[PDB]
């Protein structure tokens, strides 16, 4: 089928945007939106700060875009930017808000994947990781 | 897993965004962007045209958001607002000959641009992803 509604690229972009909208809606009480949430999660994965370069690469953004997200998070004392190399270190308050936000984010997920078994989610996860994070550039 | 890179919602938005940016870039020679392209494609799929509400539902948008996309395509002579010959109360967005020719050019670009991401995936994996994403975007009901 050559129909748009059967096209996997269309579908991925459509469901990605549905998830993005739902997660932004769920995040409203936290003051975060998806990109600032993502920087905060990445910072909270480590004790010491995480490499800003690496954050940008993971998120598929230029480092210049991550700068403003770090400023946003620092406005609320959620991360502290430390040192040509730049690292982003989560605070105790950052870690607390990350937990509250993630429960809202999971639920926003739960709503879209209800009735879809974990075996299907696991295969989707692997496939999407192989696209976003390939072993080399073809 | 607590890791962002294991969050299926993150990965959907991450790869969805890769696809969106690649499609806008592939479309630069056509003058279209992802939404105007989608409307043009959906009009071309029908012989007589497609209803605004159908387009909106396929794109997950309110119908009010489709009017300006149709205006853009109409100003370029790529679609025409017409009336369904089988029901004149049914307004249709119909592709023109020039719209069909551009849609063929544009879909060739977008197909090739998608290949970078999807060509290497096993067919059985793609098929399962397709059907799963359809069940999320376009839920079905009782028979
Ligand atoms: C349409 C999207 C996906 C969602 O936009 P949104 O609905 O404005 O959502 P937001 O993330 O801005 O806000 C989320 C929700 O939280 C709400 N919200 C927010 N901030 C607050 C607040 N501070 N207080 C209270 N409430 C709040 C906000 O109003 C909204 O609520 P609701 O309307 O009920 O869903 C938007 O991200 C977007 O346009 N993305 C770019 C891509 C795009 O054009 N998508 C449209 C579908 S067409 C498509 O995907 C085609 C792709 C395609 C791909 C490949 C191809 O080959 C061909 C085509
Ligand atoms: C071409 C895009 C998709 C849109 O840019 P644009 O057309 O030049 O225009 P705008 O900058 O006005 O953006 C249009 C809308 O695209 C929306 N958008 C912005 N990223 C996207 C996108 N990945 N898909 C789908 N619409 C988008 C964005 O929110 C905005 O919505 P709205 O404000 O309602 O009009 C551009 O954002 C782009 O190239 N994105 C690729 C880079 C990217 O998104 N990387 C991932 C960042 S991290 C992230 O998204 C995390 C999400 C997340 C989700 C769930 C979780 O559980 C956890 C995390
Ligand atoms: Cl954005
Ligand atoms: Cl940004
Ligand atoms: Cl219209
Ligand atoms: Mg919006
Ligand atoms: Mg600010």
């Amino acid at each position: 089928s050559q129909a748009l509604s059967d096209d996997i690229g269309f579908l991925l972009s459509r469901v990605g945007g549905m998830v993005l909208g739902a997660v932004n809606k769920a995040l409203v009480p936290t003051g975060l939106r998806v990109r600032s949430y993502s920087v905060l999660v990445l910072a909270c994965e480590q004790a010491e700060g995480v490499n800003q370069r690496g954050v940008a690469a993971t998120m598929g953004l230029d480092p210049s875009q991550i700068v403003g997200l770090v400023d946003e998070l620092e406005e609320r004392g959620l991360v502290v930017r430390t040192l040509r190399n730049k690292l982003i270190a989560a605070t105790e308050e950052g870690r607390r808000l990350r937990d509250d936000a993630k429960a809202r984010v999971d639920a926003a997920h739960g709503r879209y994947f209800e009735g879809i078994p974990d075996t299907v989610v696991n295969q989707m996860r692997d496939t999407l990781q192989s696209i976003a994070f390939p072993t080399f550039v073809e």
